[PDB]
């Protein structure tokens, strides 16, 4: 049973911005990910620390990179608080509205893209690099599952029915044609110490077989 949604056209706005505009420094999608798994294992570890039972679903807080060449994706694997059904259809979307009307505001005022994460939204640069974004979580007071979208002004939601991740998220990047260096080791290792080097949770970067 997949449920197709449309975005606010605030947000399918700021998703055709991404998409469009002419703009060479793509690799800050990667930064904007990390730092969003980076906040959600904050958040798990400090209502940990007033509810132990919280980690029952794992104890272990890490981010993983997982290229796949023949699959040509990457995924960025957190084992952070992740997202309830509610999230992923209104919450995240209503708090994305207001910063994009500022991220907006700056852009025509000079900003760059680059600047997308002050503004809370840094999630949508995965669309610099990716034709399909595959969102899949797990939120200890939620089921698991899997959010879609290849822009266009809609995404869809179903339950997943794949491997179990025990808490946290996973994004999937399905990339375009001409974004496969994002697959290749010493790029990605390039990317992380460049812009993610003083995250606070190992980031393992796993070698494609
Ligand atoms: N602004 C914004 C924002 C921040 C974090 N996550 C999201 N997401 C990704 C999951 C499903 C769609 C909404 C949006």
């Amino acid at each position: 049973e997949v449920e197709t949604f449309a975005f606010q056209a605030e947000i399918a706005q700021l998703m055709s911005l991404i998409i469009n505009t002419f703009y060479s420094n793509k690799e800050i999608f990667l930064r904007e990910l990390i730092s969003n798994s980076s906040d959600a294992l904050d958040k798990i570890r400090y209502e940990s620390l007033t509810d132990p039972s919280k980690l029952d679903s794992g104890k272990e807080l890490h981010i993983n990179l997982i290229p796949n060449k023949q699959d040509r994706t990457l995924t960025i694997v957190d084992t952070g608080i992740g997202m309830t059904k509610a999230d992923l259809i209104n919450n995240l979307g209503t708090i994305a509205k207001s910063g994009t009307k500022a991220f907006m505001e700056a852009l025509q005022a000079g900003a760059d893209i680059s600047m997308i994460g002050q503004f809370g939204v840094g999630f949508y640069s995965a669309y610099l690099v990716a034709e399909k974004v595959t969102v899949i979580t797990k939120h200890n007071d939620d089921e698991q599952y899997a959010w879609e979208s290849s822009a266009g002004g809609s995404f869809t939601v179903r339950t997943d029915t794949g491997e179990p991740m025990g808490r946290g998220t996973k994004v999937i990047l399905h990339l375009k044609e001409d974004q496969t260096e994002y697959l290749e080791e010493r790029r990605i290792k390039e990317i992380v110490k460049k812009h993610s080097q003083f995250i606070g949770y190992p980031i393992t970067l796993f070698v494609e077989k």
